[PDB]
């Protein structure tokens, strides 16, 4: 092991807060100092990991792969040191996850059961907005959001990255058939969300390789709604993995244009502030959530 | 024949619309002159439908079967005065359903597969809300809510009536006991809702004849959540029996105290604005959700 | 906006003939029953009758909700009915006579349930063929699919039923499913003995002619040629309501579904006007107009 | 607060013995490895030392913190074979000497997917008792249920594993389920021959320490306990990864499932330091710490 987490630590600065110059004066050091370690690193690993071609120093394919086990590294010793801290200091008081309704469903009720054998003393309070509004506000405490609109000088924490997808119900494609192509999407049935066009333009390319756009039937405005409805047989919808997968794996939603969905991925990132990063009882729920959801 | 639709649609109204005063208040009639109806109503029949020996009058086994035949005289009444207004009118366009997480999931989801078919032309929009803001707004076109807070003048359709159900999981049961009497429940896990002492009294009769307060350590701001909570073994549940008499059946959820759970039934309704009524597209959907769950 | 009211000076005046004769039964002038007849038109948004005819006509609007309207009333009459029934208790023997497969395939089952909710009818069912029986006053109450009731005698709407061509799967083993309607005619198909009235079956052919039959089995019953088409002696075909049950049991197949008429043909209790005012009578039809339809 | 350096050494620390012993393995003084592990212990406000026992012992709390710890290590270690995995193909036979129960349990089940991973490896397997050909070099990598491997050979943690009692449910049927520990006496147990050693069984008897059989038989292979087990040769006692997928299939049934100890032991990996710098090994590593961990 011929890394160290001080390399491993200012390298996943790097990344995160924009670019060298950004992490150096973030992580108080110099940017002669910030070179000199990531050069090192890349240089003791045998590979490059990220390029100076770039405008903004983008990461290459290797030194991505690298950064989601340096996230990790970084984060799992930082929860390994809360779960000591915790252990003298007790972890009490009410929590407020204001979470997307999928995202509770699937992901924080199940794993909540465990939480609770861990932590009784946390009074767990899950709750269900639309916007950034109530995180703010105190009265919910941390957002579970796969939304990169977190600048205002908030915290967010990497819970997981998910890609989309594209599913139907086995009625519908034993009645109105399978499309072949995005181009056959124009002739079907469509689920798409209430807002004004923002998430209606699905991961799917057509044949000009630009993100298919959609003219939407039903408008659900959560994303349960449309996976019901898609269960149901109301049409196609296209929504995250994680809220369809165990369906695919089921088989009660059969996935299409499988070669056509695009794969680039979209972080899911727990938001909170900054001063209530020193309250234990937000620090072990973090720390219990990014872990089990890899 | 001699009972007169005024009449009868008098005493529909003064059963789910609370007591002999709340009714007339509903109606834009005096309680003498609405008391003067009900009264003929019962002496021409020959036969006592109220029952005002107790503090709330109630139905007689008899007055509840009338209500019933009353109740569906004056729905499928208004269903042929529909049926009428769709033949030289098409319902076309856009329908903005505002309900809570519950309903839509469960009753609206597996029966929005009826409702597309007859009537294609019809773009729904299954919207969510905690409040009744929007709908006054007229943004949303219809709302439906378990409410009897509507004394607006803005009608409030009944759709359906609805028990509590305690409940909890076979492995919470099997490894955190089954309690017999309703005095157990205290050192049992038991969620509730996240509002101050709203729900969070439960509809279960203590020991002396009242409904049962409960402390709640997980608090969720959802029903559907604190199913999924209950659903993975995190804590019993008191929640609307439609939400959850499914999974019981399937066996994945336990009831609980049978004999000391209310049995009267909560009512939930489709509000909406009077002047928005000779909409056809709204007019044919309360009549589709009447005579699908009923 | 609706009401009783008008809704039964609508169910009043296309029964009762034409518009004049329909004031004369309600007791009220008619000038009143436009005025109401107009304003409820008004408030449906259809025009339901066509009086450029010297007798009104039903425009398939006002036929359709006439036909709704009709049950509305019929459920608030029984309504009241079911109370009434409370304090006064019906009793004593209610005959009714009925055509052998309504009785085994309708009645029986729901007997045990009526009997339940009016313990003190001792329900006396029998059957007969004509209507001579019920015009003779032996019978209280005829079930029949019968359109045939022109002499003064009331007549109340049971169900309408389709018919389907079926036959046994044993005989469509060994004698083979015919594909077309023409191609019945290698089949062997069972009739009635009635000369040739009921075997013009309703299964439209090339021509889109409901198809004859020149049956070699000849039952004098429905109930008979269903039990014959079990046992795989034919094809034959019956109301829906004789084989919908054996068709759940798959003891019986479904024959040229798409050639067979969707066209259905309606039913009724049939019985004295003066006879109406017989409580048990009453109670008794509107448990089968609930059970049935 | 923290960093990786102090990881490694309490790490070592705990898993190499002493505190003396540690810093000699570790290149370092005892002066500053317990510089270091008192740092360690400040800023994370908790004791993972128990200087109380002669040698020292891993405090309930602390002990917690050396498997956060112990993990963090390994997947640091991974990040980097896997980014040297990019350029070299690794080949060449690689020299695996197991355990017989481990290698037909835990390596022949996963060498098909490890074969598809690095077709250029050619693994072969080996079965030898003592470190002697380890220390020789005349192999490459031996994993052990080793806990006495100490001769400056860094070893890497594998899995931690629990004991089972399991017997055949025809052995149940013929000699019944015992349902105490002192039951265990009248039933045949088959043990180890190696004088005693194993003989201790991990499930506690009514007094609170563990049982000691007197077997009848006597194999010298945990794998020959398991076949003489499925046999219903009698109760014994094996690790969970030898037996689990028996008692998945119901061919063997668990036995004093309270009574028995929840105490885990460790397999380990055992190579030279200076064979760190074969990719072969370390990725063979980071797939076995990856597959069963």
């Amino acid at each position: 092991m011929k890394t160290n987490s001080e390399e491993l630590t200012v390298f996943v600065q790097v990344v995160e807060s924009g670019s060298f110059s950004r992490a150096a004066e973030q992580l108080a050091m110099a940017n002669s100092a910030v070179s000199r370690i990531v050069k090192r690193l890349e240089e003791k690993l045998g590979v490059n990991l990220l390029n100076r071609t770039t405008r903004q120093l983008s990461l290459t394919e290797e030194g991505a792969q690298y950064f989601r086990r340096a996230q990790r590294i970084l984060q799992e010793m930082a929860a390994a040191e809360t779960e000591m801290l915790a252990v003298h200091e007790i972890p009490q008081g009410v929590l407020s996850v204001d979470s997307a309704m999928p995202m509770v469903l699937h992901l924080l009720a199940p794993l909540a059961a465990k939480f609770n054998e861990r932590y009784p003393h946390i009074r767990l309070s899950l709750v269900s907005s639309e916007g950034y509004i109530n995180l703010i506000e105190r009265k919910v405490d941390i957002a579970l959001r796969a939304g990169e609109l977190d600048d205002s000088g908030l915290r967010a924490r990497h819970l997981f990255d998910s890609r989309f997808r594209v599913i139907a119900s086995p009625e519908y494609l034993a009645k109105h058939g399978t499309p072949q192509s995005t181009e056959e999407l124009a002739g079907h049935q469509c689920l798409g969300f209430t807002e004004p066009g923002s998430l209606n333009t699905w991961a799917v390319l057509d044949a000009q390789g630009n993100p298919y756009k959609i003219s939407p039937h039903f408008t659900a405005s959560s994303g349960e709604i449309l996976r019901s409805l898609c269960l149901s047989g109301c049409g196609i919808v296209c929504l995250s993995d994680f809220l369809v997968d165990n369906d695919i794996a089921e088989g009660k939603l059969i996935p299409l244009l499988a070669e056509q969905t695009s794969d680039k991925t979209h972080p899911f990132n727990a938001v909170y502030y900054s001063d209530k990063a020193v309250n234990l009882r937000l620090r072990v729920f973090l720390d219990f959530l990014v872990e089990e959801l890899g």
